[PDB]
């Protein structure tokens, strides 16, 4: 049904899925079974941020993410994003917990998309910022669980009032407007997102992460994908 | 039924609605009659550039249009949009024909809107820009008669293949996602608009003209607004 | 000798050269003595921002202040700076401390300027954003007490170690670009300034303030502009 | 002396230093025997773009050239130029005419350079963009035969009167202010670099090429470097 490229911050090691045995950073080319992952020193109620970058010239997905006073972690895979997505997709951030839980919370998002044709100049582009969310924010869609306003912030799974993470959520914010990555006149498509996040537990074990992902534009939130499978993934394979 | 505010390139003198003598760019804010318009000196068959700015400091709306060589028109009107338009709004180009015709062929089209609030840094922003227009651009909604693609533009009224224009036309394009132009704790909310189009008729009397302009997210062209209405107005009150 | 025109954020009253009697924010062109000001509720300690615009078709420099939770103070000036300015010029922040102090820390800076021609699409643009600055910062050019690279901060005026500010200090941080704010083509010229400021004081009456300024390229500090002159005017004129 | 990383578009085949045996881009990192080459099919008389891009994260340095309605050459090449360059650069454009001559028109350059550091949101950036050059272009450092504002173009070699280029010229045009390409907290440092140019030349040979290049901030031309040499190396090594 939905092809799906994500970057994961995944909180909780699933090693029966073929996570590492920490926290960890990886690119999902159309599986939660990450191509290739990066130890990530997840650092509980501290605001991070992650930045992932692409071009089509170079074909490769890169990610880094890091916290004030921290080294960063940093993950890469060559991969063609024409041979695996549409020309024409929506970019969206997605968080799940399941028997173990976090918060998933989202302060600000930016994307910019670049598609330069080979007509002098000729350069179509598309950029938004969120630095700020209202209860009724009109040019994202919310899927699942996820809610804007509190705080000003996008709240991408459940809490309850006191500030409480609720385990079994799943919630997905997808921009409203279509992106197109590749045009057949195109010499170079590329784009940039930022994110900054509050990942906060009151568990030793926080679970179970946050994706940035680009999917077909009528992507919905799979049937049973709370936990382990991100809110992305129909199973786990 | 819709609140429109709209930038006029009013090529067809229709004095008995109010315009004046001569082709004007005008500023119209919910009424067809113009609240203030400027003399402009339309070149039948070349490419001209229109500029649309305004701030919620100042409150003044400012249009600027020039072609190459050549001396610019400007028009400003003081206008608070707060006071007119929905705090979501969905921006947009129009273009009609009548018994007089012309092509309101657009070339290229850029956009941006900014709400910074009070937040230290909280900057809101939205920027899209077309240089080229595709067959299937999912990210318009287009309107009535117009189309994308042909030579890579958009043609907002009937041209029939042999590239003339067609009589009795009517066509609006708007960008997919709604704009947020006001929100409680924005100190500063502000747009830029710039589009190139290509105003070209074989008549000594091109009509009728093309607008840019910023309606609720649901409008829809008004019944018998082809003509002097210009696809905006369903009357000339 | 210079040409100065600025925003200033005046904390100090010094009525005898015509401040009203609470801190303000004005406009001077080419005078301390402010055309205009507006009364500024000023937050010793806090982390504030300073908003500027202004572009030549209006020919109104706004400026709008605030601080977090706050109501901002805002004041507008109608003035050609064509007319005051030469059409290249160099931007930049100037603070002063005298018989009373504070400290005139700079967080973040950005600048956007825009000239756009009538040639179809000439746009000749420039934007530079600090959110951080270093000790060796080579595209400042930083006259008088001013440093950069302490807390990744810039301090405009003198802070000795202990983080206190001193009094009779005066320095100015210019962008090292020239910028052009007119050419004989353009149809429309803006620009568009953001800082971040943190004004502490150990005293109950702080002074002197802080201002974003443009002037000619080859500006210096005035002689004996310490104090109420803000390191940019010569005499109280 | 100089540290010189270039973009060569080359359009005479020196095979004696190297050079294959037709026009072709290539990838010059402190000499002018490139590390890289690809095949370019180069139109006398065309409007050409250059587009160049990097990022610390892949550290490979990639460039796509194209004539409109043709097929593009692209090159790439993995390199870290942290370990090439110093950390504040200053970029710029390069050309030359030897025995054999060309045009080395540059109708508009845009760059734009970020360095995004640890600290949440810590964005530094720099971007300028120029689609129309004066005559006394004061943000430009021209060295050489270089000289602006001719139809509003830079001509970075000698070009007489009746609009005939020159042989044995060299010229060069360097943004005025540094540009910070590391610094010890950035996460991820990126450019991107763009520009038209418009090689014409009376003969079947033309020469000798185009190139966009990163320096210590102090370079000037070498001696000796017309020709073979782009205005960029004092020799052939
Ligand atoms: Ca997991
Ligand atoms: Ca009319
Ligand atoms: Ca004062
Ligand atoms: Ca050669
Ligand atoms: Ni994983
Ligand atoms: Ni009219
Ligand atoms: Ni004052
Ligand atoms: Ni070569």
């Amino acid at each position: 049904a939905d092809t799906i490229v994500a970057v994961e911050l995944d909180t909780y090691p699933n090693t029966d899925i073929g996570d590492p045995s920490y926290p960890h950073i990886g690119i999902d080319i159309k599986s939660v079974r990450s191509k290739k992952t990066a130890k990530w020193n997840m650092q509980n109620g501290k605001v991070g941020t992650a930045h992932i970058i692409y071009n089509s010239v170079d074909k490769r997905l890169s990610a880094v993410v890091s916290y004030p006073n921290a080294d960063s972690a940093t993950v890469s895979y060559d991969v063609d994003l024409d041979n695996v997505l549409p020309e024409w997709v929506r970019v969206g951030l997605s968080a799940s917990t399941g028997l173990y839980k976090e918060t998933n919370t989202i302060l600000s998002w930016s994307f910019t998309s670049k598609l330069k044709s080979n007509s002098t100049h000729e350069t179509n582009a598309l950029h938004f910022m969120f630095n700020q969310f209202s209860k009724d924010q009109k040019d994202l869609i919310l899927q699942g669980d996820a809610t804007t306003g509190t705080d000003g912030n996008l709240e991408l799974t459940r809490v309850s009032s006191n500030g409480s993470p609720q385990g079994s959520s799943v919630g997905r914010a997808l921009f409203y407007a279509p992106v197109h990555i590749w045009e057949s006149s195109a010499v170079v498509a590329s784009f940039e997102a930022t994110f900054t996040f509050l990942i906060k537990s009151p568990d030793s074990h926080p679970a179970d992460g946050i994706a940035f992902f680009i999917s077909n534009i009528d992507s919905s939130i799979p049937s049973g994908s709370t936990g382990r499978l991100l809110g992305l993934f129909p199973d786990a394979n």
